[PDB]
């Protein structure tokens, strides 16, 4: 079988970057790593939340 993948969402409230993006991953920690890399790549340095009920991460600057 192929692994079950979940679509995770990132809500971004940055100084210059704002909106939402998504990633697919087998677990939340993998999605978190992808989103933290994306934020780093775009110069976003904020604080984060993760809601396991909605599979949504939020970062605010």
């Amino acid at each position: 079988m192929t692994p079950a993948v979940t679509t995770y969402k990132l809500v971004i409230n940055g100084k210059t970057l704002k909106g939402e993006t998504t990633t697919k991953a087998v677990d939340a920690e993998t999605a978190e790593k992808a989103f933290k890399q994306y934020a780093n790549d775009n110069g976003v340095d904020g604080v984060w939340t993760y809601d396991d009920a909605t599979k949504t991460f939020t970062v605010t600057e």
